[PDB]
């Protein structure tokens, strides 16, 4: 990776009830920091505006919750559920997902920094009009995510599945797909979103076939 | 070719001076018919609203000549130089081109039927709004040819060169270009005007250059 780390402390406060934890911070708009979430299983919660820093997500489940205009800072997800959580208007900085389960999750008007997400699912999400940079995916489910009026900078991506992605009014310059699957993008016409990006061969045929003309 | 060739019978008088000889049938109105021209040099003459069938051109050099609003009916032109010649709203029927120089002539607004071109060279030419029905190009130079808004129906092309063309407006839908070179055409977005071709693979990836996408 050339993407740089969180950076985590080696004692973490192990915390019991994460829930009624936050409860305290929230009210008194103060940092929650140096903190180990475990084993938890919460829907519904309102954990809008918490501010988190340097702790770490294991073997969690927020489904259906509220982190609208939340930050995260030094955070690591690691096998987490997060799906049809509601994160518009976060922000990201030197965080990590790996292996989590974010289908329907709703990141709308995100900032991302400095962040990997390696072997996660995010089918059915929305990204429109957020601003990512310095990003990197490996192994990342993308299907059918909209991603309209997004702003890219040093955006990587290997292994991973751009299929039914609406890309519209979002440029793609600089971008590598050729290590990817790209499929059935929604473009503008004509397509500058993709002016200045690099596909395959293969892409291309694909591409100019749904355009409605025949390749041997 | 199961296409009609030119019924040019035996009986055919040889002209010496062309120039001379096709005024007369000009200022009378009466059709030209049963001849053969051979190794004529004419530049800068008038010949436009001309009327001539069953004829054959051998050798002739017929420079910025205007053949306006002419007719041509069961012709051959062949060796023949007509290079910067104005043909526009012309008329041709079971006429052959075979090896001919045929450098930015104009072919604006014509009908040709059931017509053949073999081993010749039309490039800097402009075939804008013409009407093509059976038609067979081999070995056809088409460099930087213009060819917007026209008809094409059961046209077959062989080795032959479309290269930066513009086909603005002109439907390709059953034409084959796999095995010709196919280099820089200018299509509308979405590309219309290649709905239903066949191209090859690398023809695909060449074509979509035209937005700015780069291909490995």
């Amino acid at each position: 990776m050339s993407i740089s780390n969180p950076r985590i402390p080696a004692d973490l406060i192990m915390v019991d009830d994460f829930s009624s934890y936050a409860q305290g911070y929230l009210y008194e708009e103060i940092p929650i920091t140096q903190i180990k979430i475990y084993g938890e299983h919460i829907e519904y919660f309102d954990f809008s505006k918490s501010e988190i820093n340097t702790s770490i997500f294991e073997n969690c489940t927020f489904l259906d919750c509220s982190f609208e205009g939340a930050s995260f800072v030094d955070v690591v997800f690691q096998n987490c559920n997060l799906s049809n959580s509601n994160f518009t208007d976060a922000y990201f900085e030197r965080c990590q997902f790996i292996a989590c389960k974010c289908v329907g999750v709703n990141m709308i008007d995100t900032i991302f920094k400095q962040t990997s997400m390696q072997r996660s699912n995010f089918q059915y999400s929305y990204f429109d009009k957020a601003k990512m940079t310095d990003i990197a995916f490996e192994d990342i489910d993308f299907t059918e995510v909209s991603i309209t009026e997004a702003k890219l900078k040093r955006f990587k991506a290997k292994n991973s599945h751009f299929i039914k992605n609406n890309f519209f009014k979002t440029m793609l310059t600089g971008v590598d797909f050729t290590k990817n699957e790209l499929v059935a993008p929604t473009v503008s016409s004509p397509p500058i979103e993709f002016q200045g990006a690099k596909i395959s061969m293969v892409q291309a045929a694909d591409l100019i076939g749904l355009w409605g003309i025949i390749v041997e």
